[PDB]
DNA sequence: CCGACGTCGCATTAGC
DNA sequence: GCTGATGCGA
DNA sequence: GTCGG
């Protein structure tokens, strides 16, 4: 299934989704439109009617209506109107700044702050996160080619090992699945000395090292288990600079690591099926552990996990490579 | 018909 | 000050 | 907004 097949419908729903999240502050309506957008995006025929589309899981009466209006007129009256609305369109746009959500965007627009120019005119009213989001607004919306991800991984793995050779790091996300580009870099970190029953600087030391070699350029948030920040590859001599990229690093206990690696490798749809599989085998998987039920439904103790495949073994499924984890 | 819809670490601010 | 709720991103 | 108990 291609773009031109139902792109006008999926773009319509995605737009509606964004206005729900950012303007109406209705997070569940936001997800509902997206779920409709997703299932339609995968549908292998040019939709002829709203009724045809309503058969799909996630498409109800209201979206079937909108599809019927779109097909007949090439537009949606409500979407046209809200696009044209200065207040709403500005609130929606401002949320594209990292750190500016629906609430902060509303306040800015309430007091006349509506554009990037206005934001740059009013730094004093931005928190640390939002200034960074403003500074790298364009960079953060770019894709990351796999070649650059590999170069970034080279640096991360190298420096992590230099701090302590007993560290274990894994770049997860769609990168580990072999996607040809990424939205960011998600790093999962662990150490033999850090377990569930179980220093307060295991993560700090790694962040500090990546900063010393000037890979990590900025910090959005930093605690004892989770770092969120900005990084950049070294300029390849006299050539143009690389865009700044978003990078997350999390420290996970050794006994929860591969459950963490499994979850943050994805995809969402794969994860959902593997948690459905799964319960029907009498197990419950979260991002941290896998646990047995339990005849009356009571969750028992977390089972020991020493690899990804270990989780598969518990639930009667053969191990599937991240390359094959789209669903 | 009416509640669920993912969950949580971190930054920031509320109320006291 | 401290205790907790909220916003945000993922 | 959609699903389902
Ligand atoms: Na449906
Ligand atoms: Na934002």
């Amino acid at each position: 299934p291609q773009e031109t097949l139902n792109g006008g419908i999926t773009d319509m729903l995605t737009e509606l989704a964004n206005f729900e999240k950012n303007v109406s502050q209705a997070i569940h309506k936001y997800n509902a439109y997206r779920k409709a957008a997703s299932v339609i995006a995968k549908y292998p025929h040019k939709i002829k009617s709203g009724a045809e589309a309503k058969k799909l899981p996630g498409v109800g009466t209201k979206i079937a209506e909108k599809i019927d209006e779109f097909l007949a007129t090439g537009k949606l009256r409500k979407l046209e109107k809200i696009r044209q609305d200065d207040t709403s369109s500005s609130i929606n746009f401002l949320t594209r700044v990292s750190g500016i959500g629906p609430s902060a965007a509303r306040k800015f627009v309430d007091e006349g702050i509506k554009t990037l120019e206005d934001l740059r005119k009013n730094e004093d009213k931005l928190n640390h996160h939002q200034r960074i989001g403003l500074k790298y607004f364009g960079d953060f919306e770019k894709r990351i080619p796999r070649e650059e991800m590999l170069q970034m991984q080279d640096i991360v793995l190298n420096e992590v090992k230099k701090v302590d050779s007993e560290y274990i790091a894994t770049v997860c996300g769609s990168f580990r699945r072999g996607a040809e580009s990424s939205g960011d870099m998600d790093v999962l970190l662990t150490h033999p000395s850090f377990t569930s029953e179980s220093q307060p600087k295991l993560l700090h030391q790694v962040v500090e090292q990546l900063q010393k070699v000037h890979f990590i350029t900025d910090t959005l948030s930093k605690g004892e288990t989770k770092f969120m920040g900005v990084c950049q590859l070294p300029s390849k001599n006299d050539e143009k600079e690389y865009p700044h990229r978003r990078i997350d690093i999390r420290l996970i206990p050794k006994d929860q690591y591969y459950c963490g690696v499994l979850y943050f490798t994805g995809s969402d749809i794969f994860n959902k099926n593997m948690r459905a599989h799964a319960l029907e085998k009498g197990f419950t998987i979260n991002e941290y552990t896998i646990r047995p039920l339990g005849v009356t439904g009571v969750a028992g103790e977390p089972l020991p996990v020493d690899s990804e495949k270990d989780i598969f073994d518990y639930i009667q499924w053969k191990y599937r490579e991240p390359k094959d984890r789209s669903e």
